[PDB]
């Protein structure tokens, strides 16, 4: 695997100290202490949290005589250094916090103590290691931070003792920093990190400049293969996470006691988290992964300055704010931990330092659909609100294969909409990484809302190159994205030759921004075996044919509700019922019915038509139109008609009341039959109940809302070269202006129609007189 290829993101590995050590300085100095202790007064959520820290056990358990020996179950060995960070931490804090004398002692005690017992004599290589570097990266800024808090009330002679035992630490972590995690995964950033802190609190030690160096160029090597520039973790959502334990507080240290501020480098990864959240703020369960909330809030203050494409004027602070505190927590009550790391974490300590109660939570005000299509990941959605049934999300995933916690899921897609999780990801596992049926069912391509050749999963062209998106398209009434991944191509683990030679072309548009199609392009050199595969989440699975029905009961996931689907081309494709497990969180899974529709073809298509339903809702009248060149057909859903064509080849084909040469054609009707919206790949004419609706002189992707007689309204997708559009206005109606990208452009009128050469895409209105 080549850790150097993929467009990550890295930060200066320059070593910046201070002259002299300052204690404390780590979260905050002297003078804050008083502020600190106040804050708990600030408002409920303070008061929570400020009731969780001085209640914690950690205060009253009594510090355990009893050090494990190197035989010990690597369980215990894990819960004791757990254990004794935690007492030095919550007694370092609630010293500073009351004063109370016994805090300091047991702090004190704790700290001599750290890192004693059999630590060292044992090996973190060893698989399941009750001292494995993803555990000691907690301990090490635990109990760096309970030394920050406490240095000062120390003898000298206790001073020198701590001294020895985190220098120690901080050595061997640094001499087997790359022995331990030997590929740049969580395995090396989450310790580097540790390693960081280490080196900030001991600043004055002679190392130190060594210590921060390394830790910066290791955890550089995580965030230039794992991250992408645009913020997406490719470990995903449960390991983003697990990596923010010990990122968070080092990006504080870093800032707080060497005025080196990476906030700014850091954004896109906060940023990419309110992106891909679903409608209660759950990111999805993608790759090695649970659903999971984003800690946004514990680095809203630092974004207080910086803009941001989810508001027009608000700055990201207030969205960071917003995200976090509209998210549904009763997947994880009543104990409340999402770390992963609830063994090891001080997160109620951790949160009260890092809230700010000023920052005023402002929903993102621009349109829901946003395209990331460097990390290769798609969002549909209707709009921001938390827990609205009339909320749609559709995320579509693409993004190129790295080499830890990977499952085989391009151009698959997950559902959220009537607050329940609809069309569904299978998961990480039953429980965790090491079990069977994660290599035998959860991460393999079937266990998945793809299209395999013969058994193959659509795969990236060549390592670290993101899926290439096209026809990306964002309007009020019809959102569209295509996106290409290859079954000849580059995987893990690394296969060299196929059979034959084959291309997925995956299109999805949201119709009224209400539900969605799915329009599959397949190319081949042979005839191969597609199997299409639909999972419904955890639904009771009914139908026959080419119609299937998931109905949802109120679980710990969402509501009742119900998704329909059906799939063309009916006559060309045969239905198998079968069952596969489906976990959203570890513990909680279970089999439910999906749907393994099936060709053997060379060249062919599939489509999807997939409608989310409250409970009770009229199941949509969908009616296959399907023939030889031509796949789609007509949805009555609430009064209006909607139409869906696809096709290989810029050819005259004609379905239901639709004609175009463009290998893909929407389009919408109202109450009355009459034409309203439509949408087009790769066009030079569209016909509506055999009246022309447009023609342009060179192939055109767009969409175009026809309601209002006063204004056509829409967008272009990105264009190569000058097109002649033309658009047929209302019947005896004048074309007074056309405007796109809020420039007017050259326009003439001709026998009815607007006469337009557009050389760049992007929001189109042609306002007409009367
Ligand atoms: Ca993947
Ligand atoms: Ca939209
Ligand atoms: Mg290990
Ligand atoms: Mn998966």
């Amino acid at each position: 695997a080549n850790y150097e290829t993929y467009d990550g993101f890295k930060v200066s590995e320059e070593p910046v100290l201070p002259e002299k050590e300052v204690h404390p300085s780590l979260w905050f100095t002297k003078s804050d202490i008083q502020k600190i202790k106040e804050k708990k007064n600030e408002d409920s959520f303070t008061a929570e949290l400020w009731e969780e820290i001085s209640n914690s056990p950690y205060l009253t358990m009594e510090i355990p005589t009893d050090i494990p020996s190197a035989t010990d179950s690597d369980t215990d060995i894990h819960k004791y250094y757990g254990n004794m960070s935690r007492i030095a931490k919550y007694n370092a804090f609630m010293y500073l916090m009351t004063g109370k004398s016994e805090y300091r002692l047991r702090a004190t005690e704790a700290l001599k103590r750290a890192f004693d017992g059999p630590i060292y004599e044992m090996d973190p290589t060893v698989s399941g290691s009750g001292v494995d570097e993803i555990y000691r990266a907690v301990w090490a800024q635990n109990f760096a931070t309970a030394y920050d808090w406490i240095q000062p009330y120390l003898s000298d002679e206790d001073d020198e003792i701590i001294r020895e035992r985190l220098a120690k630490e901080a050595q061997v972590v640094y001499e087997n920093l790359y022995t331990w995690g030997p590929r740049p995964h969580n395995h090396l950033s989450k310790p580097a990190w540790g390693l960081g802190t280490l080196a900030l609190t001991l600043s004055d030690h002679p190392d130190a400049s060594k210590w921060l160096n390394r830790a910066l160029e290791a955890a550089n090597t995580n965030t230039l293969y794992f991250f992408n520039k645009d913020g997406h973790y490719r470990e995903g959502a449960h390991y983003y996470v697990y990596s923010l334990v010990n990122l968070i507080p080092f990006l504080y240290h870093y800032k707080n006691v060497s005025g080196v501020n990476y906030f700014p480098e850091y954004k896109n990864i906060f940023e990419w988290a309110v992106k891909i959240r679903n409608g209660r703020g759950w990111m999805p369960n993608v790759e090695d992964s649970w659903i999971k909330p984003a800690p946004t809030h514990m680095v809203a203050s630092q974004y207080k300055d910086t803009d941001t494409d989810l508001h027009s004027t608000a700055k990201l602070a207030n969205i960071l704010q917003w995200s976090y505190f509209n998210t549904d927590f009763r997947p994880w009550e009543p104990d409340g931990s999402y770390t992963g790391a609830s063994y090891d974490d001080t997160w109620d300590i951790d949160q009260y330092l890092t809230y700010d109660s000023t920052i005023e939570q402002i929903k993102p005000d621009v349109s829901g659909t946003v395209f990331m299509n460097n990390s290769g990941q798609t969002v549909f959605r209707s709009d921001w609100n938390f827990n609205n049934p009339n909320s749609r999300y559709l995320l579509f995933q693409g993004v190129a294969e790295a080499d830890n916690h990977y499952h085989y899921d391009h151009l698959s897609f997950i559902i959220h909409a009537e607050n329940q999780m609809m069309a569904s990801d299978s998961g990480y596992s039953r429980n965790s990484y090491g079990e069977g049926i994660r290599t035998s069912w959860y991460l393999t391509a079937e266990a998945h809302n793809v299209i395999t050749a013969n058994g193959e999963h659509p795969k990236d062209v060549s390592e670290n190159t993101t899926p290439v998106s096209r026809y990306d398209m964002d309007t009020d009434f019809f959102d569209f994205q295509e996106k290409e991944a290859v079954y000849d191509g580059f995987t893990f683990p690394e296969k060299n030759s196929y059979d034959f030679s084959g291309k997925q072309i995956r299109a999805i548009g949201f119709p009224r921004q209400d539900y969605f199609v799915v329009a599959d392009q397949l190319f081949s050199d042979k005839e191969v075996q597609y199997d299409l595969y639909l999972h419904g989440g955890r639904g009771e699975m009914s139908g026959e044919g080419n119609y299937r029905l998931w109905t949802y009961e109120d679980d710990r996931y969402g509501q009742e509700a119900k998704m329909a689907a059906w799939v063309f081309p009916s006559k060309e494709s045969i239905f198998i019922d079968k069952e596969g497990e489906v976990n959203y969180e570890a513990g909680a899974f279970n089999s439910y019915g999906y749907l393994n529709a099936r060709q053997i073809a060379k060249d062919t298509m599939f489509m999807q038509i997939i409608v989310p339903l409250s409970k009770y809702a009229d199941i949509p009248e969908v009616v296959d139109l399907s023939t030889d060149d031509v796949v789609g057909g007509t949805v009555v859903k609430d009064n209006e008609k909607d139409t869906f064509m696809q096709q290989l080849n810029n050819a005259e084909n004609s379905l239901g009341d639709i004609t175009t040469d463009a290998t893909f054609a929407y389009t919408n009707e109202n109450s009355n039959n009459e034409l309203q919206h439509f949408s087009v790949r790769q066009g030079t004419s569209l016909d509506y109940k055999g009246e022309n609706i447009f023609v342009s002189n060179k192939p055109i992707t767009f969409a175009l809302d026809i309601s209002d007689e006063t204004q056509y309204k829409g967008t272009i997708a990105a264009l190569n070269e000058t097109v002649e559009l033309r658009v047929k206005n209302p019947v005896g109606v004048p074309t007074e202006s056309v405007v796109v990208n809020g420039e007017n452009i050259e326009f003439s009128v001709e026998d009815g129609y607007t006469v337009i050469q557009v050389a760049e895409g992007g929001d189109i209105n042609i306002n007409f007189g009367e």
